[PDB]
């Protein structure tokens, strides 16, 4: 949704950390807005991208795609321009019919939050553990 | 990580609960967990599909994926059987390297909940709003 | 203007009804602001959009444009979902010059509203009966 | 819509201008109705015209157009004869199906008048920002 | 960055103040802010515009572009209408890598302000004195 | 214009650094003034240059172009002579009317120094923040 500064709080393993995302403008060729960690160096700024578009004159379906891109740096090592290794992503899409109501959309999204917050997935992602 | 009955909810758009997903029917030929309301009516119900993958020589990385299915059923005139008409879906893929920490994964996980709860996404689908 | 949940009132045949148009972002490929009916049915939503460029791009004007779509819909008996059977449209274009006065522009805007109120257009539109 | 002298009020930024335009008949070669200003010089007059199209061969709907024109002129450079200088005008069209609802024909007309009063359009033509 | 009304003192030979440029939106197709003192008759108005570009195929750098638009108009010197006859402007481009720190981006920013305030540019720009 | 030793105090993101630039002169191939950072060659490379173009016989349009570059030196372990990364730079041009006054030009020169000095550019440049 609208670009502005976005604060993500109550995050990390303890659920106590915060991250502030500065907005970045929209690339009209794909309709993608971007936000990133409000740090000094882009090479290591965690990124969030939006996306979010109306049903097309082909197959309809309201669709979104939301990405998380999280880089890390090491010693450098020996470089004055530190190398970057991506450690992790998320790529979340949604698809809704043109007749979909607010509650269908809200439940798919808040179910995802409720589900990721379930120990089944908390542990599966923190561990990279299949559920059994 | 561990299969358990999932009684998710509290925050639909109206502050209502959505349940219950029974983690039963795990697919043994791809190792994919199956969470569902489908136990009552498999043709017309809500499901969550959960998979985790370990690295091999053809990828050398880790994957976590959750698929959310929320079909809506209706009985058309002349039918004695409701069928799915309107539908809503979501699909999230996460990916990690072998040097990825649990702390970074927790950030990707918790940042996503923060994003799902944040106006950045509770507008993007609910108000059908692109980033303006 | 800034997209807002715009409420119109004193509208329709008796001049007594209302309509709420919610922000749906702007189209990023042409910078056109868009609102649509608040009710959650994208398939059949009423739409209003606004374009306000200046002469640089086309070395001309640029005329201000407002687009209106009213996709009148009806549910066939026995259908689970309504569809558009008739549509009404409007395209309102106003002149602009980089050297024009804001008062001149207001004169035309308000003149149009006064004309829409005038019986000459009430018949040109309600009957589809052009002036004679 | 019989042409009659129109005496409009509520015109301009503060709604304090009025405008009176007298019938000049209808041009039967294109079906265009016209109301004139009492000024002597055609190039210097304010005027309104009306035209409605119809379904026909290669035409699917009725198109209702009103032309609003308000030239601005002055005795530039000391001229004994004033001239335009500025063209403040609007091309406003509506279109309807032959099976359309009269209530809806009224709504698009009245919705536009309501939209014209609303910040959404008053700034769009009198003084608006790109979009936003 | 986030738009605000900008109140700039110390402008011109005597340090005349205050020049006030209000946030009068952002062009959605290219991220361009438009600041202005009034905007009623744009040709005759003073403006500053700003955008930030991201790297893409073609260029690996991040860019910040600021443009200053200050046309000078003549009053209605018998013409009965003011117009632009002379103009000054600036087109200011900054470019940075993914490894640039904020500290460094700021040197280019503050060095330029410090240089603009220095005799080398006071003479190069105000008297158009040649290099020597 | 005329070259002198230039000291730029109160620079960088905290406004605390002082830079001393030693003029070298004007390169006769293109008439471009140059100021070098007053140390080792890799530091000297962090040059500021000025091109003052008098209105051309075939264009008129005076132009003053200021180029700022700041390559960052880095020596690898086992190396001596550092390589540099052109992490940050700018290219700024002032123009154009041959009939403009020193005040019109000073207005633009100082307007930019005042903008570079303002929160919008402090953030637009130091953290690459968009017009949000």
């Amino acid at each position: 949704a609208k670009l502005e500064t976005v604060t993500l709080g109550n995050i990390g393993k303890d659920g106590k950390q915060t991250l502030v995302l500065n907005p970045r403008g929209v690339n009209p060729t794909n309709g993608v807005a971007s936000l990133s960690q409000a740090g000094a160096v882009p090479a290591l700024e965690k990124r969030v991208t939006v996306s979010v578009s109306q049903p097309s004159r082909n197959r309809k379906n309201y669709k979104v795609q939301v990405k998380i891109q999280n880089p890390t740096a090491c010693t450098a090592n020996g470089s004055c321009d530190p190398s970057v290794t991506r450690q992790a992503y998320a790529d979340v899409t949604f698809s809704f019919t043109q007749y979909s109501t607010d509650e269908e959309r809200a439940f798919v999204r808040t179910e995802l939050a409720a589900l990721l917050a379930s120990p089944l997935l908390i542990d599966a992602i923190d561990q990279l553990n299949p559920a059994y």
